[PDB]
């Protein structure tokens, strides 16, 4: 089997991408944030505290003839940005782009933090990291991909995120028309539950490539590119007037600037992020200070190849017995 679904930016900045997902019988379609940095499939629901729902589409398990309470199971998750959600668990039929999993754990939110309530465009998350990170207790649950894997033509999924445009998540096959050149594969460590890999270095604009190992995670659920402070300082030093602002929370730059590209290494291959992908617009409406798309990871504990980096590539998440990641230009 295979599946193929379009993923669409939630706003003009590509802050996140939503993909329609069919849950239950008859189908209830919710727009979920596919997140290769977490491993829970959770949804706004008929059980979510009413004051914490503001425009999201909800899953109502009582209206699904295939829903079954997973008795005793609860979940609770906290994300790197400080947001969180928790609740109970149903199993139900879940389909993405024509690919169907029966008995998928659908984690129904009873509580969500304010950042989720305030984003009416995201109806939940669909985790695509390794199932060892799934938060369901007392019986940990498998991700959608883990449940589908055995049925897929090939045990892979691909992320092809658009710049200011829709893109595609495919399951079970690699669309050879969706990228240019060749795909370069690189080793993955699953020891922390993430799609963790080591970039071979970077360049700023037309500058020389610096060969240096940068361990980080491929994370579709994080907007920006978070790298070591040395790398980030070298980037922003090439933008006149750019500076790190403690009050804003990161590097800002004059909106009148033209940003240089940023290149990262994948083995001997190179992925170029155009400068325009690094512009996240005014810090507040009408401001001439703009927020940068490359930020320091120093306060995180891990480097994160988020959407800013991933949308410059066609990315293969290879879930074979020994997982690997592939990157191609496009």
């Amino acid at each position: 089997s295979t599946g193929s679904a379009t993923t669409t930016p939630i706003d003009s900045l590509d802050d996140a991408y939503i993909t329609p997902v069919q849950i239950g019988t008859p189908a209830q379609t919710l727009n979920l944030d596919f997140d290769t940095g977490s491993s829970d499939l959770w949804v706004f629901s008929s059980e979510t505290t009413a004051s914490e729902v503001d425009g999201q589409t909800i899953y109502t398990p009582s209206k699904s003839t295939t829903a079954k309470l997973l008795s005793g199971a609860t979940w609770s998750i906290s994300y790197g940005d400080g947001s969180s959600s928790s609740g109970d668990v149903y199993t139900d039929t879940v389909s993405v782009g024509g690919l169907t999993v029966t008995g998928q754990a659908v984690e129904s939110a009873k509580k969500v933090s304010s950042s989720f309530t305030e984003d009416s465009t995201i109806d939940g998350l669909l985790g695509l990291a390794f199932s060892t990170l799934n938060t369901v207790s007392p019986t940990q649950q498998k991700t959608f991909f883990d449940n589908a894997k055995a049925s897929l033509d090939s045990p892979v999924f691909t992320a092809d995120l658009g710049y200011h445009a829709p893109g595609t998540y495919n399951f079970g096959f690699i669309d050879t028309t969706a990228y240019t050149g060749s795909i370069t594969y690189t080793a993955v460590s699953t020891k922390q539950g993430f799609w963790e890999w080591t970039s071979t270095g970077y360049a700023v604009g037309s500058g020389t490539f610096k060969s240096t190992s940068i361990d980080g995670i491929a994370d579709t659920g994080t907007t920006l590119l978070y790298l070591p402070a040395t790398v980030v300082s070298a980037y922003w030093a090439q933008v006149s007037g750019a500076k790190s602002s403690s009050s804003v929370g990161g590097y800002v730059f004059p909106c009148s600037a033209t940003l240089p590209s940023f290149t990262f290494g994948v083995g001997s291959a190179r992925i170029v992020i155009p400068g325009d992908y690094i512009d996240f617009g005014p810090i507040s409406t009408g401001s001439s200070s703009c927020f940068g798309g490359i930020q320091s990871s120093a306060g995180i504990g891990i480097n994160i190849f988020g959407d800013v980096a991933l949308k410059a590539a066609f990315v293969v998440f290879n879930g074979a017995t020994t997982p690997t990641l592939g990157f191609a230009s496009k």
